């Protein structure tokens, strides 16, 4: 359903802040 | 609805992060 | 109504991203 | 009410990212 | 419950946005 596809979409948006994140401290 | 609203600018959301890990890295 | 809020802070995120995009192109 | 903090996570998303924009500008 | 999944990611997405800003500080 849409839920589904909301919480996976922000999953990724996590995970790709968290590259920023180490790409800024490196 | 707004749910494919939401579903779709949360897509965005995530390619505009991808382009800015991209731009980040190079 | 909680959803328009939803969709229009989604797609300020939107335009604010875009908004980086542009400055670490340049 | 969950939808309520819903709006509120994304409006200091809102904010969180108008001062990166910033603090990119300089 | 999805509604608590959607609020705890965006609640990570602000810590990582407020992280993002105090590495761009220093
Ligand atoms: C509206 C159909 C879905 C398209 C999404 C784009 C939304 C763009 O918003 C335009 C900016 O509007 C300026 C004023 O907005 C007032 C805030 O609306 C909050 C709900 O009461
Ligand atoms: C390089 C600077 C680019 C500036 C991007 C600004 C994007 C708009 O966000 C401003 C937020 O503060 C105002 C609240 O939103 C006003 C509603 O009108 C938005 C027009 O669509
Ligand atoms: C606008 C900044 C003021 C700071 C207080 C928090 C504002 C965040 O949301 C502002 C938009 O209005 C929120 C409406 O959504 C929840 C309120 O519900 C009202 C009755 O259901
Ligand atoms: C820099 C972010 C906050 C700066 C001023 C905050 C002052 C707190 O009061 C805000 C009151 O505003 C009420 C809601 O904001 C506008 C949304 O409502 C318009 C249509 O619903
Ligand atoms: C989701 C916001 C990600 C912001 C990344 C900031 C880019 C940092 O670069 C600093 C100057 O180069």
């Amino acid at each position: 359903d849409s839920l589904k596809w909301i919480v996976f979409l922000l999953f990724l948006i996590v995970l790709l802040l968290l590259a920023i994140v180490f790409l800024l401290r490196g």
